[PDB]
């Protein structure tokens, strides 16, 4: 597509982590999230009865992706990629599939992701999506259960805790009757979808790996995808940083993902948000090495980009005027 | 007897809670900071009542724990627990028969706060205190501080000007009469024996309405201690403010004093507000204020979901082992 | 003067406070200076014969008027005014009259008042001064003995520590042999002085006060006045933010001072920074009432403004330039 | 006997001492930040050593006290201390026959660190232990770290490559013979007893070099246990680094180990860092560690004065009340 071109040049996108794990903001019974406080369920081992929960106190009376997408918009960020879906297996829109989702388990009552594509739609701002294709702690049959030999920001991989019988899961049964059909869900509703972005695979088959690049091919013909997926399976490699010098892309797409404070999901005890100038350095410093800056905002539990990361995405955006004007 | 006047000189400690719509905000209106005080949130921004009520349908606080809030404060040796009944904005955290305003009527939590606290305290064998705005009240027309607003506060106006903007029109006795004096009744009435009364001082309420809801606490409530901000002849401990604390005055007859703080800068919740008092200072106050024969009132301000701030528990358990550890040594 | 039009026109200056407390950093024997950590030597009495023997350890290697001045004229501040000698009584310059000096007692043996009078000169800044003509608490006699009855940011107005003696104090001692002598120096030395800083007195007569007065009128003609001094005997009122509406000045002069964190003096607790948004509203807001905004920085022990100092000045300026382009 | 094993088996907790010039710029350079590693500040600026040396001249820390340092260490039930003689910057911080370039020939100050904290520890009866860096020193023309570059630091380079870019030419021969080993001599030699000894994992550095150190200290200090990273044959107790800690490994056959960590994230001073660990946090790892045999050493990075920071001691002695509480409960 002229949609390569178009990443080449974009230099700039707005992140958006927001679920269930939003609402616990970083905080559970007395006790601190990790620097992740999207993982706080496994972290605590929160079980899937209590924190699906939550969803009953799900109720973001200023969430507005209209000034969501302003916001992004006057900071100069060319799209928008938001989780349809993280590790604790919530879906952010109307799953078919799954009633595990914002539309039907909240009182919030609305698709928003469908508000989210739209406000882009009619900004002129392309819109990608994340989705948790391996884990999935709500899925009896969820991904990490083989591969819980290293450390996480929670525990283990898995929903171990509900769920703890590893040598009797099957995660086909989740890829078949979840994953697949949820990926399909994402790319056939809420239209044109520019970026797609998956886990490394820690639990799934080279099939099911292949499976999800074909499903995305054949649904969203010019959607550029995260290097993440599988060794063959990408259009544009995410670099983490350490990576960079002072994965061949054979196309020359690149993209870091970065958060303003330390973590994705909203985090009220996370005041560690970087400067204005440290944003805009960083920005400038990937942009020079022909990379695109992907800066995640955690919505807080009202739906609300927080005070702190509004302020340092505009003064990032005034620095960066000043310095190209010089 | 009252043997609250010799339990009170003895009692040192106590929890605050405040807890309302203003919880919900956190501190944050549309990209803005409330002032240090989150609690008057609404009248910083002028919020309209339609807006600011609709906050009701959000509050669903899933991890409230009154046993749990109370233990806390018993593992702390606080004697006495007081709470937010009824904050300036006018809603009521109890069931009030007067006016649906209130957690019980207008949230999906459907439950009255203030009866669980009056329980759980009753249980663990804590006192129970009980704070209400007599004077200001943003939701109603005729609400307090509309005869007073040449002074600066921590929103903008004293009254609710933007929601009801006719300050020459407006009748404080409507407000009196109709929704405060019912209220305190409600709250005197249900919830049990209640150590500790909590006004604010007043600035719209006549000598006979002031009078009023003491004598109607002292008919309630007999052994019921009132805070001085009530009025210069109808309480029985002077309440404190700080340049107040030794290194005009009010006479406490009784010899009963109490001054209020917070562990942050705020009263209400508020997620900018990370300033918490380290240990030291919270245990080295407390141990000023009771040398002085001063109780030390520590308000906490619960977060959207019913909790306790984890820095404010961490910070109050740490204060309490400086504490005991200076009582061995 | 033509410095009337220029003072209604100014908008925008630099304060620096710098001194011996500066180096404490607003921590003594590891307890905490009020907000103010420049009142550190009242706040734990501490004896001046030990205060004092901080002047041995001040080398501030990274001083740089140049460099201070230029920040300045960046953030488009059209004055600076400096701590020639704070309540503690230490001249940070070098006086003739009392060798308790930053040229004189310290390795670092350099006049910061000359080298800040020069760099403005250089750069075409006003240079304005603040000197303490009432407290001094290296003075046997400095004032504050007779005005106790009210609380401070340390503990009592004057030395009452190493001079404990109220009854047999007199403040005339004092005004005649270090204050009048010492103002009779920066008034004298440094060249052109666009601005007089003096606190409200306490323990000097209207003789004493009307000789300043006088002093100042007949060394630096054009030289503005901060009302501070007394009823008759200033140019521009210093306002205190709640005098601000929705002290007659009959010249139509203005000024509000403010610190970027909650000390005048550097403070290593105090991170509680404002904001570039909060800088720049504020100063919009002063400026639109026609109020000068003198914004203070508190040098640190090296002599260097603070790094989160520095970033929230020059961001904040961006976001002024921005809004001036609309 | 060598009963140091069996001292170090049950001593559960120690003090680290973090200083020298970095200290001084505390984080910041020519209104930039440090790293994590305010320590790491020459190298992370490449700050000429012209420059960087001349910090030595403002080198004044009027408030620092041994005795005081060591009271705080001992009241927190810290059995041993262990200093910085010298860290990668290569400034040492006592009196180096061998090399001016330290805190008694350089300094204003004109004092012997280690040798009063040596004094210090002794009349206290704690144990006393040194950190030496070995391998890196940005002071010497032939330092470490000059063929190891393809791997990121907290700083730039590992090396001095600014003052010194001929890494073609360079030779570590050099500086351990006229340096490393004389450094490592005087201070196993002065400051009598020394219970632990602290190197960083070698780069730049042969087998031999290692062996020699080794037997130097073997030779100079029969009881001083020391740290795994010298070398995989030449060490007395594994250092644990994080993510090596409990719910290859290199064995341990004394059955001594130690983990060193910050109160807040740098081990240097640094201005910007207010991100200390809150006491409970200090406590629950303390606990965790020493429940698995692990012994805490936990860094102070002294400021400017000398002083360990406000919030560091506030927070240690916090610690302490918690564990103390806990183990009466």
């Amino acid at each position: 597509n002229d949609n390569v071109a178009w990443f080449k040049q974009a230099k700039y996108g707005m992140m958006i982590h927001w679920g269930l794990y939003s609402l616990l903001a970083g905080e559970y019974r007395g006790e601190s999230s990790s620097a992740y406080a999207e993982w706080i369920q496994s972290k605590f081992q929160i079980p899937n009865a209590e924190y699906g929960n939550l969803a009953t106190a799900f109720n973001p009376l200023y969430f507005d992706a209209k000034k969501i997408v302003a916001l992004a918009k006057q900071c100069g960020m060319q799209y928008l990629v938001v989780t349809t879906k993280h590790h604790d297996g919530f879906a952010m829109y109307h799953s078919k599939v799954d009633a595990y989702n914002v539309y039907d388990a909240t009182p919030f009552h609305r698709d928003i992701i469908g508000e989210l594509a739209e406000a882009c739609q009619k900004a002129g701002l392309k819109f990608g999506l994340y989705y948790s294709q391996d884990l999935d702690w709500h899925d009896p049959n969820g991904g990490g259960y083989k591969s819980n030999d290293v450390e996480t920001a929670g525990t283990t991989w898995d929903n171990s805790w509900d769920f703890p019988d590893e040598d009797q899961k099957n995660f086909d049964l989740c890829f078949d009757n979840k994953i697949l059909p949820q990926i399909k869900e994402i790319m056939s509703n809420y239209g044109d979808i520019a970026t797609a972005w998956f886990d490394v695979p820690m639990t799934l088959s080279e099939a099911q790996s292949q499976t999800i690049y074909d499903t995305v091919r054949e649904l969203q013909p010019n959607c550029l995808i995260n290097s993440r997926l599988g060794n063959g399976k990408y259009d544009f490699v995410s670099l983490g940083d350490n990576e960079i010098p002072k994965k061949p892309s054979p196309l020359g797409l690149y993209e870091t993902a970065g958060t303003i404070n330390d973590s994705w999901g909203f985090s009220y005890h996370d005041q560690n948000w970087k400067t204005p100038r440290t944003l805009y350095r960083y920005k400038q410093h990937l942009n020079d090495f022909g990379i695109n800056y992907l800066l995640n905002v955690g919505l807080d539990p009202l739906g609300r980009v927080p005070m702190m990361a509004e302020e340092n995405l505009l003064a990032a955006k005034a620095l960066e005027d000043e310095a190209n004007r010089l």
